[PDB]
């Protein structure tokens, strides 16, 4: 397989070399591009160094199998046409096409099969936050259809990406010295606060993260479902964390969905409260499944369930799963 | 008016000493009461030094009028009888008596006719999260009954009092000079990470915390409510934040919802998505309001409303609830 990836000097850029060495996947030529701005640095990949090209509506994705996109959607809207110019899959990080209804949103262990047909060359890989979310929901929804979601995210810092990642950290350096905290990726302070705005507002005043749970976790579960959802920027490096409640349309006891998350793909059923053992950011940070923990009967509802999950956001919620569409696949024999 | 604080060294006792003069409750004498860890500390009030006592199981508290009590649940169980032995009115903030049907459990802003009728001449001050949640769960209340409540919690360090929030500073400096973090008075790092638990476990795997938002939720609101709340610990300082979802009998818009916030004892509504003006717990700290946004329509539930808010855990959430008692019953000419 020859493979592209678009975007490389990002936090996701930079998981997709990891990620794809890791798993081993296999790779006969690797081709990095680039804005301008990172159009001639230097990359090693398995031993060889690689130098990056700037992006440009040319032919350079002639013989390329896929382009794995971490680029910006405006990216992906502008350049979508030369990266399947000549029948490479698009993989696309961004939000760009994730409404389009002739444009898969995949996650494997849910809807693995709609990655089979995409009649653009491109693929969708959905918003990290929903892509945690629906690999929790899938055993559950397995057991008995859900009705209703109410989830409380709790997002890293990296949601903003490496920038995001810095203002954070330099914070935590000028409070320690007793300086001035500097304040520009997000709205407000970060360190010793929560900031309940991801993304802009929408015109029913939930933003455009909360609004992507809603709308992707429909097309994902192929589902009625519908989520509501809080999302909160939190003083946390790069794994998100969730705290969930569903309504299925009976009731499910914490010990039949404990067995289900035991044996779903993709979960790490993490679930002892007399150990204190529950999923944490801090120790999902740079792991791969889904961890899944406090697991109990709704108080407030005979037919919910709540429990909390965490993942790692650059992983799972972005170039893991882009790589498993790109894996699964493969083992359909797509190429 | 005669005032007693049992329990003065720690943040809560402080607090009761701050608040008492910031709204210049009428006082004639002021007596501190400890352990004999601090009796003989000197505290400063409105100009005049006052010399902390033992609390010892004697007459100290004839002709006292309050007592306000934050010793802890022992203390309070082992001395309310000495509290309140010449007919002080002990107002306390531990969890000793929350369950006891004969001692009320009071937020004024709610149920404070409840503080009339006192047979033990005891008062409970409620939990500090349940506190912030029914001061804005009673507006919503008072146009529609509330069948059901969501919340996820997140919870700042001065939870685990002075020291909890000594060890998330201490912290700070550690990982900036890349140092070990010390971990003690929390159950894992706090720095850049969430604790899924607050207290103990109990039997149906809730933690104590939630099952204190269940129980104290209804005996103030005198409701069948149910609440179901999954409390963490998180990174800040000493203010608590919650996102809410609320279920009523009939549907509460949005601004409906805003219009009652608006006129509603305790609250101050902070909610210009177009502004990002939004509760957060940075800007709340050291305030006394219950600050209220994000308001919007549950997309799950037709009957369903969603917010976030934000209080000062030490103030609404503690010192300040409890002068509040004292504030009401006198203006009902109580003493
Ligand atoms: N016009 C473009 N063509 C290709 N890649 C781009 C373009 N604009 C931005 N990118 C890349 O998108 C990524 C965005 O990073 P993040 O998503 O972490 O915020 C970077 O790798 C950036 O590369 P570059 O360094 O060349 O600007
Ligand atoms: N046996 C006791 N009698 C009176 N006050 C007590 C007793 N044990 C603890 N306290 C007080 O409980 C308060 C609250 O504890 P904290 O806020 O530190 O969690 C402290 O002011 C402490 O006072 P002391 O300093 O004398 O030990």
């Amino acid at each position: 397989m020859k493979i592209a990836i678009v975007g490389v000097s990002g936090a996701v850029g930079q998981e997709f070399l990891r990620v794809l060495s890791q798993r081993d996947f296999p790779i006969d030529g690797l081709y990095l591009f680039g804005s301008s701005r990172s159009a001639g640095s230097v990359y090693s990949f398995k031993g060889k160094e690689y130098v990056v090209r700037e992006l440009k509506d040319n032919d350079d994705f002639k013989g390329i199998d896929i382009a794995f996109c971490s680029a910006g959607g405006d990216t992906s809207i502008a350049f979508a046409d030369t990266i399947t110019r000549h029948g490479t899959l698009m993989i696309d990080n961004s939000s760009a096409f994730r409404m389009q209804e002739d444009v898969p949103l995949v996650v494997p262990e849910v809807n693995g099969d709609d990655a089979l047909v995409h009649p653009r060359n491109i693929i969708s890989n959905p918003n990290c936050t929903t892509i945690q979310m629906v690999v929790a929901l899938k055993p559950i929804e397995d057991l008995s259809h859900i009705r209703r979601v109410h989830v409380a995210t709790y997002q890293a810092a990296s949601g903003a990406g490496a920038l995001g990642m810095a203002e954070l950290v330099q914070q935590v350096e000028e409070l320690a010295r007793g300086e001035k905290p500097t304040v520009d990726k997000f709205a407000y302070q970060l360190m010793y606060n929560l900031i309940p705005q991801i993304d802009v507002f929408t015109d029913n005043d939930y933003t455009k993260e909360e609004m992507k749970m809603y709308r992707e976790t429909k097309r994902i579960m192929h589902s009625d479902v519908m989520v509501s959802a809080t999302c909160v920027r939190v003083p946390v490096m790069r794994a998100h964390s969730e705290a969930i409640w569903v309504e299925t349309e009976r009731p499910i006891a914490p010990e039949e969905a404990r067995a289900a998350f035991a044996k779903a793909p993709g979960v790490l059923l993490c679930d002892e409260p007399s150990e204190k053992q529950y999923p944490m950011p801090l120790f999902g940070t740079e792991q791969d499944p889904v961890i899944v923990g406090r697991i109990r009967q709704d108080l407030a509802n005979p037919n919910g369930l709540v429990f909390w999950c965490v993942s790692d956001q650059i992983r799972k919620g972005a170039a893991l799963n882009a790589v498993q569409i790109a894996e699964y696949l493969i083992a359909k024999g797509h190429f």
